[PDB]
């Protein structure tokens, strides 16, 4: 471990983090971000994966959530991720809930938010992807991929429609669309959508054309779980994000915000994540990638997914903890776990729990 790890969790960030309320902090952390205002791990080649039409550098992506509109992509590269997902966007413009709508559990690594997707719009953001389209185009090549998590607005009577308007809009600008699923008439009424989405973005351009993916809650039934894997498959979607956060309530919760309405996220989350992982792998036979997310703080954390069945992972949480010091950490365990486990590379851990 680094000084800068040490020092940001040890002392920068609880001291941040106590002089400031959360959403502010969110705030500025965007801020610092898209100014490139970052602590200084070169990438080796057992980090590469190739999934979804796509070399990523690396295996760990920031989640949805962090830049909601496509502020600060840029540093989040230089961050170190080897793919940002930005988002949700829902089409027009919306506030989302009132504040206070995100909370710090400290004495759990864990986060609620009710954020209800704010959003500056489809608009606000397909302008400001297309000032950098070179830009990402060029860091795509370089094996540094671009997502955007499609919402919806509040209250739009068409879920579908929504998000076929998201598919027009930012899909000619993504590497990969993102799609949040809600339970599942259900498991018709989620492939008409699926159906509707995958339509709007055959239609694109075969240069400007992206993978969709699925996102899942971990609060998902058997039924539910067993009726997206046959919707994917049958519907050929590109692969699934497993997973959201959760609107259950661990035993064992100690921060005083616990009963706080939201999804909750961090370290709590880590093994119904893992879990919600290794279920979807199997129910899709091992065909459809998988992108695992929920409570990644470390290198174990990474690799305990990749081996569940995630070719690649995602975390967001625990920047709230660690700061951006923590990227560079989860690689360098990643790969040290990765060598100490006999796998040439991030590829032939993928699914190893299953063989
Ligand atoms: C619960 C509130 N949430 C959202 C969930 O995570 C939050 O607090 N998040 C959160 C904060 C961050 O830092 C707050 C303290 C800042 F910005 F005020 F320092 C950072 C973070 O990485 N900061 C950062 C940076 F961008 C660039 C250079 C140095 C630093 Cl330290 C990331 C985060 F996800
Ligand atoms: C403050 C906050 C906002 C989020 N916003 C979104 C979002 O807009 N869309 C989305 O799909 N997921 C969102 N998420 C979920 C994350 O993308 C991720 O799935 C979840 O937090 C689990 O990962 P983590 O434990 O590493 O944070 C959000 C999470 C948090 C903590
Ligand atoms: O904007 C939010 O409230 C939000 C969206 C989402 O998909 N997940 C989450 O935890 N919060």
């Amino acid at each position: 471990a680094t000084g800068d790890e040490r020092f940001y969790a040890e002392h920068l960030m609880p001291t941040l983090q106590g002089l400031l309320d959360p959403e502010s902090a969110h705030r500025l952390a965007v801020r610092f971000t898209s100014l490139g205002l970052l602590p200084r791990f070169q990438d080796s080649d057992m980090l590469e994966v190739r999934v979804l039409g796509h070399k990523f550098r690396n295996p760990v992506g920031i989640a949805a959530g962090f830049d909601k509109h496509g502020e600060a992509v840029d540093g989040l590269y230089k961050m170190g991720f080897g793919f940002v997902e930005i988002g949700s966007v829902t089409p027009k413009p919306q506030e989302g809930n009132p504040r206070p709508r995100v909370f710090r559990l400290p004495e759990d690594q864990a986060v609620i938010n009710r954020y209800g997707f704010n959003s500056h719009g489809l608009s606000v953001v397909e302008h400001r992807l297309r000032a950098r389209q070179q830009k990402q185009a060029k860091l795509t090549e370089d094996g540094l991929p671009l997502g955007v998590n499609l919402g919806k607005n509040k209250t739009s009577v068409d879920a579908a429609e929504d998000y076929a308007e998201g598919v027009r809009v930012l899909g000619p600008l993504a590497d990969y669309l993102v799609v949040n699923v809600s339970s599942p008439q259900g498991k018709a009424e989620l492939r008409r959508l699926l159906t509707k989405v995958l339509q709007e973005r055959d239609g694109l351009r075969r240069v400007h054309r992206p993978a969709v993916l699925v996102k899942i809650a971990p609060d998902l039934t058997s039924q539910d779980k067993e009726d997206i894997a046959s919707v994917v498959k049958e519907l050929g979607i590109d692969g699934l994000i497993v997973t959201n956060t959760t609107v259950s309530r661990p035993a064992g919760l100690q921060g005083a915000l616990r009963s706080e309405t939201g999804g909750l996220s961090g370290k709590p989350l880590r093994d119904l994540s893992t879990q919600t992982i290794r279920e979807m792998y199997a129910l899709t036979q091992g065909r459809v990638p998988i992108i695992g997310v929920g409570g990644v703080s470390s290198g174990q954390d990474a690799l305990e997914k990749i081996r569940a069945g995630a070719s690649l992972v995602q975390l967001y949480t625990a920047l709230t903890f660690w700061g951006p010091p923590v990227v560079g950490k989860v690689k360098r365990e990643l790969e040290a776990l990765l060598k100490e486990q006999g796998f040439g590379g991030v590829t032939d851990a993928i699914g190893a729990d299953h063989r």
